[PDB]
């Protein structure tokens, strides 16, 4: 079907860390809100460095911190503000970083 | 206004070799539920306990650890109802990350 319903007392499943910290391409939550959306606020992952963390504690900058993006569904209301009538909206969201290998190639 | 239901158009509107070039590389994992909307996962599974090194190595030292997001899904309420479902919060693994190991001598 087109319109289904949704019932907005989540319910919990199976969900029972300082990796943004510990990581060799670490991160800061950044908080992205917007009232005609459900969830209103998302907590997006921004790179601290563009390169990675050595093992001496030093930004090795042969290697790239980078953000790790998913795509995400919302509910964006509609008609705008309407309390309980939405569409499925795909976003792309940061959720971490890693360290990569960059990709590399001479000018054309 | 918080009410309990609400209707949702599920007519989408829109608005990559990490997991290779990783030093956590990972692969990808189909995770298929028909009792839920999405009904396909993909989850990111750490390829290595450690890291790659710049010589190609794994470097025991360091561990690869999955990144987990909390995410919701839609479960259909009652079971198998093409049209009515709940939110529920899940834990997705969604690709990995290299970290220094958290080390403690215990009691
Ligand atoms: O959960 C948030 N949104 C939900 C969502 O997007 N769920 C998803 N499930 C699997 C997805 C695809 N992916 C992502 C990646 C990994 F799963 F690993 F993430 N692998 C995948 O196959 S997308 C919506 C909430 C509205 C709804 F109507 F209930 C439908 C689902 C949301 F908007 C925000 C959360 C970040 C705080």
């Amino acid at each position: 079907p087109r319109t289904v319903m949704v019932n907005l007392n989540i319910h919990n499943r199976n969900t029972n860390s300082d990796y943004y910290n510990r990581s060799t391409s670490p991160w800061n939550l950044h908080r992205n809100e917007d009232p005609e959306r459900y969830p209103s606020v998302i907590w997006e992952a921004k790179c601290r460095h563009l390169g990675c963390i050595n093992a001496d504690g030093n930004v090795d900058y042969h290697m790239n911190s980078v953000p790790i993006q998913q795509e995400i569904l919302v509910l964006r209301r509609e008609p705008p503000h309407s309390p309980n009538s939405f569409r499925l909206e795909k976003i792309l969201v940061s959720v971490g970083c890693t360290c990569v290998t960059p990709i590399v190639h001479h000018v054309a």
